[PDB]
């Protein structure tokens, strides 16, 4: 069998054909080595590593693919892995990736198709035959509090009433032979659904975790699509085809047919266990910071022959926690603003900001017609975004006018630094949900779960009134066209590079 | 001849030997073309252009050297032009450049030596023989309000009492055949001295403007060394040799003997004229924003045979306004903090911030012994720096701990973004002098000359108490040494770049 965006195995082959894979066929240790290689790949934008000979792999469990959604070295196909998740050309721009991820938002869902089997059923291990401590689960960072099996798989949970089935990524580590512990925190949909089952109080939550799912599905799993929306039908609509699912053996949830590895079991409504610390998206680990997390019981494993586990070695720039979490949040915030009648054209979370900022490009013609002010406009934008789930992970919003390409961090930093007067041009939001994972939040001076947010207005005064009143002091804007072309045409004759 | 740091002509030759020069011997227009080529060089870190055939050059006035203090493409000799100003190896780090610029601060001055002639006296034009509108003065940006002769020369003014002779860079444009207009603004030393002469009220200020001075001298001219300190003696001390000066023909000021071009005349204590707009350091020009500036009368020109005028085409990254203004201010702020008993080890103005921020590296062992808090420490640092001239051009200070290399913008941005909680971890300063050239100041929503400053504390809580409590989630810190070296040693065997 199938296309790369619909089948993870095909996706691996696509990375190979792209000359974007390195297959490592000698033995590699899942204790730190695989993740160290992965981390270095992410820091240097190298090819994705496929570990075909992992120390501890037994009976087909498992190979690892690192850096599945990380950056390539070239400018021209920078985002090519992300484009391979989506059937887009590998030279796709981030605007085009994010528009593809948003395209299903005003389409009818395409619900999924149930099929009686698939590759994910090629092998199975019951509750007497596996031990999660005996699989080659990686230790990703040297201070991690456990072996994090789950960095890039898909949790599947369903509302008690059956009407919403959510797919999302949330980390989890091995607790013991048949349990994991993981993050399940508000306002995430796995948490929202968990709360529904705990209020009902009758049973633990039926659960599955599918690794190596269809790449289109893992991207939606990382996106804050709306409350109540079933990701399978959104992915269906986005890709134009109904996803094929197979029922779990031990519960009534449905998993992608071509999933590499499937865990089936339950998410407890009563039990917790030690979880963390972990080397997280903002670039840190706090050794010894263990806290109680949600507890999962695993009842069954099913898997493809020669199964491959994807793994994100996350931390400092650049990995999936930046390219997918930040960009996909930004996409959804762009739509959210437009649906609130705000004149936002584009949004992106600058990597430079460790994806804690989102830059919002403003249609200043529309803003002018509003006949508003910075104070009022900043307040309106921050109230929309920081009161919504899509804004959770974002602590600063930077408003910029039409001359700025929000997908270019250098230009966002320029505009922030030169057009937003500290204090006066900003509004602080202390009574909104904060993201505790940011070190200044959970390890900072104030409440870990509240406040610490700001809207920074990098619109100039005349952008609200009569129009931009400057030209940039750059080659593009400070010279006439004919002169610029002469200069360019004579550049190498004169002796330049 | 003489050494490059003491003779501009030799400096040009040094750039040639370095394969860091392009000599353009075909005719180039000073109306925009020279500056467009220069601007492109600055935006791309290319070789410095030497325009040997400038349209309008007559009787030896003049050639142009663009981008004299801009960046080279290579990491290894990035700051090599700056090192060629100072007799440093071309691979010098910015720490080593700034330490060289600070080294004279606790040395006896070496006063200058008067010599009876020099190259700058090879040619002269009296008050009947030159016309500044007839020289090939550049139009640097298409919207500039005049032809800016003066971007990288040295103004020379002396206190009425004779005790302080100041050298500094401040822009100036041609007003008419025998006058310039320029910026003379508080708290700059040219302004301080001008105020002394206006209070005396007896005469205009004797003045000289020397272009193509000794490179060591132009660097000190761009540095905020202390009030009352004569730059010639500081440069003497920094270079270990007494600078040779020659007296002006028409006044009693002394100019470097090897100056390429010298204007002699007066800075008016009563007259003003239109000045600006200009494409400035923060990357903008506001067309039509002309204001009254200081007025200079030119009485005489003297110049070297085959004189060369240096020119800064300034604007967006990277030019002399960033590499020299920002870095040299940062240097002086590092010293200022240390002399105020603050535990600052290093300071740099990130280019990413358009040199409007300075990151201050804190010796956190010393900070711990202080037994203080963020609120108190931020207040103490901002009061020191924002109440001083060295802090003028800087609107945000970012305090970072010992793990951050302040000379690496990516690391400053990481620490700012992840360790400083907006609002709570910052202190705003509204009753300090502001820098009006920043667009958010002079073209912003608030007072152009006051406030808009902030100290942003990117120290984590335990950096004040018991010590850093994290490890970075990066290759360097999240893996043991033996493993990292294995990975590195096997990198290209495995198939990576
Ligand atoms: C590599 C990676 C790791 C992630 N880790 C977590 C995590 O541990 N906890 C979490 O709630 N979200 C995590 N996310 C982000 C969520 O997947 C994202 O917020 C998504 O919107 C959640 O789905 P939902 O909107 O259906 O709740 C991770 C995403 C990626 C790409
Ligand atoms: C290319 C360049 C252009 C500059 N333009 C100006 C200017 O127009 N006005 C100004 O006051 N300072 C200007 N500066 C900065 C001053 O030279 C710097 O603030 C210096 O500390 C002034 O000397 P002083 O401390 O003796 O007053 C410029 C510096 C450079 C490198
Ligand atoms: O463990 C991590 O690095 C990231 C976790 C996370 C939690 C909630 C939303 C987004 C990311
Ligand atoms: O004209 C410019 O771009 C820069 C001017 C300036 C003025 C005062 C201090 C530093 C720079
Ligand atoms: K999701
Ligand atoms: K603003
Ligand atoms: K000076
Ligand atoms: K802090
Ligand atoms: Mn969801
Ligand atoms: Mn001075």
């Amino acid at each position: 069998a199938q296309p790369a965006h619909l089948c993870f195995r095909s996706f691996v082959e696509a990375l190979k054909v792209d000359n974007d894979l390195v297959e490592i066929n000698t033995p590699i240790d899942p204790n730190l080595e695989a993740a160290a290689i992965t981390r270095r790949v992410c820091e240097t934008n190298d090819k994705a590593p496929l570990f075909n000979n992992l120390i501890g792999m037994k009976n087909g469990l498992f190979r690892i693919l690192g850096a599945p959604g990380s950056l390539r070295k070239s400018s021209a196909d920078r985002y090519g892995r992300l484009a391979r998740h989506l059937a887009l050309p590998p030279t796709a721009s981030m605007r085009e990736i994010l528009d593809k991820m948003l395209s299903a938002s005003d389409m009818p869902p395409i619900p999924p198709t149930i099929v009686p089997t698939g590759p994910c059923k090629e092998n199975s291990l019951d509750d007497s035959e596996f031990d999660l401590t005996e699989l080659p689960v990686p230790l990703i960072h040297k201070s991690d509090g456990g072996k994090y099996i789950q960095t890039y798989g898909m949790h599947i949970v369903q509302s008690p009433d059956g009407t919403w089935t959510n797919w999302s990524i949330a980390r989890a580590m091995v607790h013991d032979k048949n349990h994991l512990t993981g993050l399940v925190i508000p306002p995430q949909h796995i948490w929202q659904i968990h709360q529904m089952w705990k209020k009902e109080g009758r049973s633990d939550v039926p659960w599955a975790l599918a690794f190596g799912v269809p790449p289109a599905a893992i991207m939606a799993s990382s996106m804050p699509i709306p409350d109540g929306v079933t990701e399978a039908g959104y992915v269906g609509a986005m890709t134009g085809s109904s996803l094929e699912l197979v029922k779990c053996d031990t519960n009534d949830l449905y998993v992608p047919a071509t999933s590499e590895i499937v865990l089936e079991g339950t998410l407890s409504i009563s039990e917790t266990g030690p979880e963390g610390p972990f080397g997280e998206m903002h670039g840190y680990i706090f050794p010894g910071d263990t806290h109680l997390g949600a507890k999962y019981k695993v009842n069954r494993i099913t898997y493809r022959n020669n199964a491959i586990m994807p793994m994100s070695s996350c931390g400092r720039l650049t990995d999936e926690t930046h390219t997918m979490i930040g960009s996909l949040a930004a996409a959804e915030i762009r739509k959210l603003c437009q649906q609130n009648d705000l004149p936002i054209t584009d949004a992106f979370a600058p990597f430079e900001s460790q994806v804690t900022w989102v830059a919002l490009r403003v249609d200043t013609e529309k803003l002018r017609a509003m006949k508003t002010t910075s104070e009022g406009f900043r307040k309106r934008v921050g109230d929309v975004v920081f009161n919504h789930k899509a804004g959770y992970t974002i602590h600063r919003l930077v408003l910029v006018g039409d001359d700025i390409d929000v997908y270019e961090g250098k230009d966002v930093l320029w505009a922030f630094s030169t057009r937003c007067r500290p204090g006066m041009d900003e509004t602080l939001f202390e009574d909104v949900r904060g993201f505790p994972l940011i070190p200044y939040m959970g390890h900072g001076n104030g409440p870990a779960h509240r406040g610490g947010k700001v809207v920074s207005d990098a619109l100039m005064p005349t952008e609200y009134t009569t129009g931009r009143n400057w030209e940039a002091a750059d080659f593009n804007q400070s010279y006439p066209e004919d002169l610029k072309q002469k200069v360019l045409d004579n550049w190498t004759k004169m002796g330049f590079s």
